[PDB]
């Protein structure tokens, strides 16, 4: 968790298969990392997914999955990741693949002032015709989400491209927003090329409504509903929307995976030749649904982050202290990173990338330090740094979270709101309950977001 998206790595020369240099990362995706990487020859940018070996397991064999790879990089679709290589060293599995500076579907969506109908149809369109041809080369996703729906440029010419198709039938870990688009058939263990469909009429559901069709505030609560495959179309946004957009839906959410509509007949369906021939949604729901989501997993990596980096100060001042042989508190720039790396030998786990990371979190908090010339650093005035510095990036995740979240509000929080928040956090009602009451002062019920993030550090000391 030391890689942070947009940190530059092209001066640590980083090399991967000793013909690509790493540069940037994008950000994480779904088994490992994505970093932009450079050809050292032709001089071709490309994205790899960097996935270990330590936190990933592997579902199947090692014949299995080069085979899985050569049939993707012969595959060419305009709606589907282009794989270009895969190779392995000892600590990683290498994806290569292609750059996609569009971003996630729901963000660009839930950035527009406005979503209309025929929007929601060339969405859905470009998705069934690339699911489509991927499960005529017995190609099946399983894993579909709207995080693995990016687009190819910022565009209007909106190209929808698919990620991570195929990896989740050969890797396992050894969100927060997953058991909305899972497949009953997936939870059963007895899954085909159908399951892809349900995750589609899921997302085209929420296209239109900006409501989940199997909701809940808690994983158990939604994957009861996935299980019981009870939906509805009792919302006041289903009241305005067409019966041939509620047709696509009841046949794409069938429970049965033989009587459910395949991926072509759903792309040759009534309504999206209609609409996507030659009425406005609610993109508040749509909105609501997502910032929530952005906010609740941003309230989650500010408290995970906080206590983690609790651990590893008292786990990294007990190392310092054993290098520290003078007693001064005076510690070398190179020791700083001897003892960072002897905190991951005590662990088990080190990678050039790992070793790369590394250095590059020494030096962001010795250039945060007013350094004296003579070489040594006060290791609990560096420890101390480290701390704030990591609480600085996690409010300003918060901060972005909040402001998307906020778009339209009144600057403050619900207790409603709350529930949602850390309910998907999985937080005890007792708990921040307990902690609201020290924040609202007033009594409004209602917060701001400084007392927001309050209660998260209050959280963290209870
Ligand atoms: C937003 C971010 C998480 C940084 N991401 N994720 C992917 C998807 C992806 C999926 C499988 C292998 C690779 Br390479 C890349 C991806 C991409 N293909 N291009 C740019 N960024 C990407
Ligand atoms: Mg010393």
């Amino acid at each position: 968790s030391k890689l942070r998206p947009g940190m530059f790595i092209q001066n640590s020369n980083v090399v991967f298969n000793e013909q690509y240099k790493g540069i940037k990362i994008l950000g994480k995706g779904s088994f490992g990392e994505v970093i932009l990487s450079r050809d050292k020859h032709t001089g071709h940018e490309y994205a790899i997914k960097v996935i270990s070996k330590k936190h990933v397991k592997r579902k199947t064999d090692k014949e299995s999955l080069l085979r899985e790879v050569e049939l993707l990089k012969m595959l060419d679709h305009i709606n589907i990741m282009k794989l270009y290589e895969f190779f392995e060293d000892n600590n990683y599995y290498y994806l290569v693949s292609d750059v996609y500076t569009g971003g996630e579907l729901f963000d660009e969506i839930i950035s527009r002032k406005r979503f209309y109908e025929i929007d929601a149809a060339r969405i859905i369109k470009q998705i069934l015709s690339g699911i489509t041809y991927m499960h005529k080369n017995n190609v099946v996703h399983r894993d579909l989400k709207p995080e693995n729906i990016l687009l190819e440029t910022k565009n209007e010419d909106m190209i929808i491209k698919i990620i991570d198709f195929g990896l989740s039938t050969h890797f396992e870990y050894s969100k927060i927003g997953t058991a909305y688009y899972i497949a009953p058939d997936v939870l059963h263990g007895t899954y085909d090329e159908k399951c892809d469909i349900w995750s589609c009429g899921v997302i085209l559901y929420i296209l239109l409504s900006g409501c989940p069709p199997f909701n809940g505030s808690n994983e158990y609560d939604i994957l009861k509903k996935v299980e019981a495959g009870k939906y509805t179309f009792d919302l006041p946004q289903f009241k305005k929307i067409s019966d041939k957009a509620k047709d696509l839906i009841k046949k794409m959410l069938m429970y049965t995976s033989a009587v459910r509509i395949s991926a072509r007949d759903a792309l040759e369906h009534e309504w999206i030749k209609m609409m996507t021939s030659k009425l406005e949604l609610s993109i508040a729901n749509i909105r609501q649904f997502q910032s929530t989501q952005k906010l609740a997993q941003a309230a989650l990596l500010y408290m995970g982050s906080k206590l983690t980096t609790i651990d590893e100060t008292k786990e990294l001042t007990k190392i310092f202290k054993k290098m520290d042989k003078n007693g001064d508190g005076q510690l070398d720039r190179n020791e700083l990173i001897i003892g960072y790396k002897e905190l991951l030998k005590l662990k088990g786990e080190t990678s050039d990338l790992d070793n790369a990371a590394i250095e590059y979190e020494v030096d962001q908090i010795l250039n945060s330090i007013d350094l004296d010339q003579n070489g040594y650093i006060e290791y609990s005035e560096f420890l101390t740094v480290s701390i704030d510095r990591k609480l600085l990036l996690s409010t300003e995740r918060l901060e972005k979270a909040f402001k998307l979240f906020d778009k339209d509000g009144s600057g403050k929080i619900s207790a409603n709101e709350l529930a949602q928040l850390f309910g998907l956090s999985d937080v005890s009602s007792e708990c921040w309950k307990t902690v609201l009451k020290e924040v609202d002062q007033n009594n409004d019920g209602e917060i701001d977001f400084k007392e927001f993030r309050d209660m998260l550090v209050k959280l963290c000391n209870y």
